[PDB]
């Protein structure tokens, strides 16, 4: 997250760090705990990488630290919904944890939107993540969050776009798969930026979760 | 103006219509009365037209008629400031009328902003003109106006960009030179569009008047 | 024509200069004599301007001067093939002169291609016209010509694109309606530029004449 | 490489495969052996990863396999030349191998350009790599090659751009750091693509090797 700020530690307990097994703090994407056993993330995060190498780390703040709150899981399975990499469509992935998370103080779930639920232009949401804090600066130890506004410009109905007009801010690399929080509900998943991070020229793109509620529910059976 | 609405007759008494001398109703550009003997417009409106052929019409609503409210002037002198046509910078030109306007109801001046005064993203403005009301039928007989919002997306600081979020709307051919009125002050001048009118993807560009306030005033003295 | 060079006088006898009647030298668009009574041009050239005020000048070289070689015609009739000004499609118009030109060394026709005849990438053509020589010097007096090559980049099959790979060159304002001749056949009509003239970043766009050949021939009755 | 073809085995012996140390066939970037101890790559290849985890494989063809031609190296040091991740500038990195390669039949160096040496629009080159070869097809097993043409359209001088005129083809993910070979000389390094691979809209961008010729020389010795 570029130009956002440090979240209160564990203030967003549904936050998941996707890392590589055996290399702690090797965060490469965010995810969102939607069920004790399912992390919701971006389909693009899981490409370039075999499942077995994946490590879902829950209840963290500082991912490159051995927090007592941290809980680790490996991937039992993953489900996709016609992800189009060329068009950057359906960039959504449900990861089934090896084991169910222990829903504690620093580890919680979040509500899904209603199927086809709208997020209007002007909606203020929170975007968070451990991603790059500026395209030329070493990653973020601590979870960062950023208030953004849903915009319709330079956007596709497929996605939800956000923008920070006032300042140089937005999602960056590492933020992929993270959640976009609007009124306590996850409305988006970090999908893509254009050209770069915080260009101040285009919105940041998020997968529109409401499109896939029915699928997610049926997938959780 | 695309997707705009007709202004109330003479509600915008500072609206000037640049016409071709000897051809009544030959509106090609808009302009703004800011001093009884000076019209402000875009440098680009007088690229391919010699000074002497310019007829500045004040007091209009329906420019395709000789309204009693009108007052016509020829051009005395024109002033510019480092206009760059390839980069589309400093698209500003001051036309000193052949004679002072006689301020009445239908003809009146507008105030200039202060030098380097800012116009933030989200600032609600008004655009107006007699440009094409679309690329599907002729330009506007009567003055059209459009409520727009200043945006900074896909924009450049030198310019003020606007955009109308919901619908197919924006400035078009013939609106070039007219004012961008924000809080009853002129903050911009219709300078350029990208590709076409009301692309719904690109914002409309305007010269940022606050940059040239000192030059303008200095010239008016 | 930016970065072009002056043509040898009357070495392109099918070059038409479109002007405002009564106002000599007022070249505003190009044309191409393809028949004694027919000038082929871009539909956008006569968008605003009424037919009555247009003056078709043939036999010119320096359009800004009276030349014994020139022949003026008025617009008898104009033909359109479904011009889409927003998509910039079918930018072609047939102007029927009020009287047949008198073909000479200085005034001759140019042949059309066959319907759907391709013009492959790499194809070397000539573009010419009296348009702006760069938006820095006031418009071409004498005919300017430029060596260009057809390209498929950043293009549309509906159009024919050209680019001058090694120099800041290209068609400019005033060249619209002019011819793109390849192998002494007219293959395009100067239709539009992207951003401005000679961007060195976008190919110039031309109406693909081979697309409207039957319509054309038939219109010639 | 998208729409490219399989290079003949060991026909491009200066090709390097940057992989994750301890992860056999974990190819993430290309490189070019320009000296027995130095591999040429893109600076963005070693952004995410730390150098103590980088495995530099020579003499390869199928990267997934344990081939008898492969020589594996470790990163001894790295060199940068003012890399700009914001603007994607100076995307060049010199890697010092822990040990010199044994210049054999399947492992050889490639010649460098002269400093400031031009590569004109129209120059035909070879781009090769083991990157993704199709958005839903994995990354290449075996070395892929593609003839591409150097273009100046939609480009900047800092970069060398290329395009394959009429075919969905070009570089792709995992092609980064690889070389652009023209007339048997390395002229570019795969830097970036715009939006995606083989959009057929934008050129692929390569680091312009000749700008850094002098820096690579002194750094080598
Ligand atoms: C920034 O957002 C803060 C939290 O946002 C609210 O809670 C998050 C989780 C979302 O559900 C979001 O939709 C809500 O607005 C707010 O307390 C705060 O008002 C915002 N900050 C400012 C100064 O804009
Ligand atoms: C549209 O704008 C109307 C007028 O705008 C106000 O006055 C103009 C001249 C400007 O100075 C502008 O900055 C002001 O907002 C408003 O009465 C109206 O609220 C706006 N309409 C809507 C429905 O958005
Ligand atoms: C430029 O082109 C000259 C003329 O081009 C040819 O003739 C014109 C009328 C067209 O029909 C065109 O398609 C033909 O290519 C050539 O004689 C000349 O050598 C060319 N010069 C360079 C420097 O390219
Ligand atoms: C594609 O390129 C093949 C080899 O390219 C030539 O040598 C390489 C190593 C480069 O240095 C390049 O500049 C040279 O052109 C050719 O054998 C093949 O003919 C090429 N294809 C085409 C369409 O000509």
């Amino acid at each position: 997250i570029v130009g956002g700020h440090e979240a209160q530690p564990h203030s967003r307990p549904y936050m998941a760090s996707l890392q590589m097994r055996g290399n702690p703090g090797s965060h490469f994407c965010g995810g969102t705990l939607i069920h004790p056993s399912f992390v919701l993330t971006a389909a693009h995060c899981l490409r370039d990488i075999p499942q077995r190498l994946v490590n879902v780390v829950l209840g963290a703040h500082n991912v490159r630290t051995q927090e007592p709150t941290q809980q680790h899981f490996s991937v039992a399975q993953v489900f996709l919904n016609n992800y189009d990499a060329e068009n950057k469509l359906n960039d959504i992935l449900l990861i089934q944890l090896s084991s169910p998370a222990n829903l504690s103080a620093s580890v919680a779930t979040v509500q899904l939107p209603q199927q086809d639920q709208p997020v209007p232009h002007g909606t203020q949401c929170l975007a968070m993540g451990w991603g790059r804090v500026g395209a030329h600066d070493p990653p973020a130890q601590v979870l960062q969050e950023l208030n953004v506004t849903v915009v319709t410009f330079f956007c596709r109905p497929h996605n939800i776009c956000t923008f920070v007009p006032r300042r140089k801010a937005g999602i960056c690399f590492g933020d992929s798969g993270g959640p976009l929080i609007c009124d306590g509900i996850i409305q988006g998943i970090d999908s893509f930026v254009i050209w770069g991070c915080a260009t101040r020229l285009f919105p940041d793109f998020f997968t529109r979760v409401a499109l896939y509620v029915d699928w997610i529910r049926s997938t959780l059976r």
